[PDB]
């Protein structure tokens, strides 16, 4: 069984992935995804989640007192706390495999310039904390990153959801003047495998030379 | 003014586009985002969008005929056709800057094992086509990739407006749970604050992303 708790100021962002879980998996207790509005843990009538950065400059920083109360309530000693951030370690398929056998993931979704660093520092003294980037681009908030992480992790949990793969084809054999490569129809399955390997090599050279 | 069309067999999965920054840019009229159900272009009783691969292998491939009809209707020669795929060129901040100047993005979201390669090949005979990966992991579908791409592009479009990681940030109170904000940040010395932030950035980068500074990855 896996529990995923997401904490966010935009809880509606995660509702479609919640509803996408198959009922059989939920009923079997294989997976439970819960979403929490961070504003439940604000202190003031204005429900403030952010404040000006120490040292100056633009933007805002999310408040440690609010996040600290949220994580105190949601996390336990078994929690793996995931903090999406463009300044994080890379989230990769290896990470997804590792996290797919965790009992409890908590995803803390940030906004503005991120979460006051003492939140992660303090949490790390009582649980495991993982600051991760999903790619070399900047989002406005952690919610889209949470969606990517949830999808990549949960498709590796049974019954829930080096070289590049080459092109794929289906019927019809000829379409808009373009034929499916005839080798694929040849019934020479060793040759087909070699053809696919060369297609993957060429595609990796063209698109991802870093991988070779 | 930008137009983004998203084509998917799961249109409800794109509802998050109405939240947060993409939602506000939608409300401000700077961008119009339309989501289309690919099954609208099917003709059979069962609305079939997939068929088994040629050459063997597991899974299913999205049929070219249905996609070709959809893109015929939605795209023009001016369109930038975005095809998310883990086998694509990397989508990066540079890509986001480039696409932020485009008049029309169409995002073709795959499912199953992906879309028959001739769909992209055919589209490229009349428009620009970009097959892109959003990262070194595997999603079940292109819908989450579309949301990432839309968010990263929309925050750059004029009307809403480096090679290093940003260091840590702090806000009030100055002491919390016995944990202090670094004193330099409280000191008011702008030059010492700038130098500390630059050092924190470079130290975080070599620890977390040594590749960005030209060092081996672990
Ligand atoms: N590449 C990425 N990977 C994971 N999370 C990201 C991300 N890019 C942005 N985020 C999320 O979005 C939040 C704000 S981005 C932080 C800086 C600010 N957006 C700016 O540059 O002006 C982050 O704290 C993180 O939660
Ligand atoms: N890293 C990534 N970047 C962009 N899109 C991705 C992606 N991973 C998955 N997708 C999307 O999800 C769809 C199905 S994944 C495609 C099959 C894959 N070879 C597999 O291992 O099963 C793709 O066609 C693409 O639209």
């Amino acid at each position: 069984s896996m529990k995923i708790d997401v904490v966010t100021i935009f809880p509606e962002y995660l509702q479609p992935v919640r509803q996408s879980l198959p009922g059989k998996a939920i009923d079997a207790g294989l997976v439970d995804v819960a979403v929490h509005d961070l504003r439940r843990w604000t202190h003031d009538v204005h429900k403030s989640v952010d404040d000006s950065p120490y040292g100056g400059g633009p933007g805002m920083v999310m408040k440690p007192t609010v996040w600290g109360d949220a994580l105190d309530e949601i996390c336990t000693s078994e929690t793996l706390l995931v903090v999406p951030t463009p300044a994080g370690y890379p989230f990769t398929q290896e990470t997804a495999w590792q996290w797919s056998t965790e009992d409890h993931l908590v995803i803390a979704c940030g906004r503005y310039e991120g979460i006051d660093q003492r939140v992660a520092d303090d949490a790390a003294t009582r649980m495991r904390v993982r600051e991760v980037s999903i790619g070399d681009y900047v989002l406005n908030g952690g919610e889209a990153a949470a969606l990517v992480i949830i999808e990549a992790v949960l498709r590796l949990v049974p019954g829930v959801l080096s070289l590049l793969e080459g092109p794929s084809y289906t019927r019809p054999p000829s379409w808009r003047g373009m034929d499916v490569p005839p080798v694929l129809l040849s019934g020479d399955h060793a040759k087909i495998a070699a053809w696919r390997a060369e297609q993957s090599r060429q595609r990796t050279i063209e698109r991802r030379p870093d991988l070779l």
